């Protein structure tokens, strides 16, 4: 099972970890996906769990989006993880970058909550603009299930922790 990390909470962990190697070591149930609304896995985690998946998970999350729409700002959709995790759970998080309201973020996080167990990176963090320190505190006080947070950055990963409530 998932070694390294950190207990926050009863709920809640964290490890200094990129998130794909995580995932191949673990190969979790779940998988989170910090996705846009659209899909596009073009950079940060969704773009590096993709390019893990040799592009199977673009392809079928155009597959998806064609058929369904896109997703809402604070939604989620349960695809295949591939060679990841049995499922990838694409949450949207808030894009700061983009005027996204910052409030959707605890929406986001309660898509957590419908699965027992995840591997996950903090939702609107890096380049989706949010402060992960903020992140984190919305992630303990709105998830209830089994989070296992992998924190790519060693200098942002000490700051989470040293600063953690
Ligand atoms: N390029 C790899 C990467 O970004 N991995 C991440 N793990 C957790 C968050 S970002």
């Amino acid at each position: 099972s998932f070694s390294g990390y950190l207990k926050l909470t009863d709920n809640v962990y964290i490890k200094n970890a990129d998130i794909v190697e995580e995932a191949k070591k673990v190969k979790p149930t779940v998988v989170v996906n910090a996705a846009n609304v659209y899909l596009k896995h073009g950079g940060g985690v969704a773009g590096a769990l993709n390019k893990a998946t040799n592009n199977a998970m673009q392809v079928e999350s155009d597959d998806y989006i064609a058929t369904n729409g896109p997703l809402k700002v604070g939604g989620s959709c349960v695809l295949s993880g591939h060679n990841l995790a049995k499922h990838c759970l694409h949450v949207v998080g808030p894009n700061v970058n983009k005027g996204e309201d910052i409030q959707l973020l605890k929406s986001a996080y309660e898509n957590f909550n419908q699965h027992e167990v995840l591997l996950a990176p903090l939702l609107s963090a890096g380049i989706f603009g949010a402060d992960p320190i903020h992140s984190l505190r919305v992630c303990v006080d709105t998830v209830r299930t089994n989070v296992y947070l992998a924190v790519f950055d060693k200098n942002l990963y000490d700051k989470l922790v040293s600063s953690f409530l």
